[PDB]
């Protein structure tokens, strides 16, 4: 079952979101979403998905039901059996993604940033928290 | 010899989205400590935060200097600091001003007085040890 995150207010730049868990021992891939809404099929502002089956983190958004161009950040810092921190840090060109302290890849702004109200966290994760500071 | 503020440059400023995070630990007997966000290098430069946990009167002490004045202090509530104890302090910066988080937890606004593009160094001074300061 996803993790949810109700943010009924939207986000701003400066908002802070970090992301803790552990990638479990046989885990095909996770997800962080930034959606628009709450109805099933949301656009999504930001889709972060850490595949650990292809060692691929691929970056995309979705709107109007239709999957834009992904982006790939560079390698997979993430691993099997390994837990992880991830900050998305949303500023007014774009979300900054920081994985295990360093900066790793910056995903420019396709929806406005204001229509953004739930963050969810699915796939195989074990999470330890999500936090929207 | 001991005692000087530690200096970390912000070379090309900062803007909305900009995460300071802070960790250090309070020694024992700590009277207070601070971490500004100053607009210049020479002593008395304009401070847009001056973030001012003061252990021996049990506060958090949050204030701005312009032209060597001080501004109008703000409070915190409680002191979520302890001698003998580590802590992480987040300063994130947003449009219309500064979130300080700390232990996790959101703590104080402080609405902007400076303008964040004027911020130019972060120091952390006073009765402190500093383990690091990162810019995300």
């Amino acid at each position: 079952v996803p993790h949810k995150s109700s943010l009924p207010e939207g986000i701003r730049p400066g908002t802070v979101l970090r992301i803790r868990g552990l990638v479990p021992p046989n885990a095909s891939r996770f997800h962080v979403n930034l959606l628009c809404g709450e109805e099933q099929g949301s656009d999504a502002a930001l889709h972060f998905n850490p595949r650990l089956d292809t060692s691929e983190v691929v970056f995309n958004s979705k709107e109007q039901g239709s999957w834009g161009r992904e982006e790939r950040g560079p390698g997979v810092p993430f691993q099997r059996g390994q837990p992880f921190e991830v900050l998305i840090i949303a500023s007014d060109d774009g979300f900054k993604a920081v994985v295990g302290d360093a900066q790793y890849h910056h995903f420019r702004h396709r929806l406005p940033l204001a229509r953004v109200r739930l963050v969810e966290v699915g796939g195989d994760v074990q999470l330890d928290s999500v936090r929207i500071f």
